């Protein structure tokens, strides 16, 4: 259970996002159904009414929370990879359109999950914005939860891996279109039953033997982390 409350660029607050630049569900649910709409942009996707600007090479900071900004952000239990895509605005989120920017699944050094690490980074993961055209792009980051994700959520409804999606709508100003965006691949539709990652036990398997869910990372994409860059208490 964890949502989005807004990002940071370059180190800086933009501010409350929610229902604002972030296209914000009612509550922290996860989706758990492979073919629903919801795995697009989650439960209610619609056009929120502004767009945070960057330039090509700045960061750009996701704020993830569980209840209240800077809480424990998500559940211990809640193991699991983290990915960020990229879309063209005007898809609204359809089609072959989503190319992944960012995977963290397990760190063997540290021995570490994506969200374990994202706990204690308050909640804040980045990626570089890659020199990609200038307009209006939906950014969708995405963690998976895998405490139940021993059994499909097609043959258990009550069980299954857990996703919690968040888009924001980003406008990219300043870039000199040096790697133009290629085409990617559909939410729903990029993970099914068969692919890896999704179905996986936890508390058996070694986590050094998780593979995440493709498509693997865009060879244009500029990196990023899972770490603190701002203080919620000050700004
Ligand atoms: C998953 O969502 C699809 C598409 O809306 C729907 O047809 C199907 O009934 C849902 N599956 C379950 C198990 O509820
Ligand atoms: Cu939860």
């Amino acid at each position: 259970h964890t949502l989005v409350w807004g990002v940071w660029v370059n180190g800086v607050d933009q501010g409350d996002g929610r229902n604002i630049y972030i296209r914000s569900p009612p509550n922290n649910n996860p989706v758990k159904n492979l073919t629903s709409p919801d795995m697009t942009c989650n439960v209610d996707n619609r056009v929120v009414p502004k767009s945070v600007p960057v330039n090509a090479g700045d960061t750009l900071t996701f704020e993830w929370y569980h209840n209240t900004r800077d809480d424990d952000i998500i559940a211990s239990s809640h193991h699991g990879p983290i990915a960020v895509y990229i879309a063209p605005a005007a898809s609204n989120g359809q089609g072959n359109v989503w190319v992944k920017l960012f995977e963290d699944a397990y760190n063997v050094t540290n021995s570490t999950w994506a969200v374990d690490r994202l706990i204690t980074a308050h909640g804040q993961h980045s990626v570089v914005v890659p020199h990609v055209a200038p307009g209006d792009y939906l950014f969708r980051a995405e963690i998976i939860a895998l405490h139940e994700a021993d059994s499909l959520y097609s043959q258990n409804p009550i069980r299954g891996a857990q996703f919690y999606i968040s888009c924001a709508q980003i406008t990219i100003n300043s870039s000199d279109d040096s790697t133009p965006l290629p085409a990617g691949v559909p939410f729903p539709g990029a993970y099914t039953d068969s692919t890896p990652g999704i179905q996986f036990n936890i508390y058996t398997t070694p986590a050094t033997s998780y593979v995440a869910p493709p498509p693997s990372v865009w060879s244009g994409a500029l990196g990023g982390s899972i770490a603190q860059v701002g203080d919620a208490s000050l700004e």
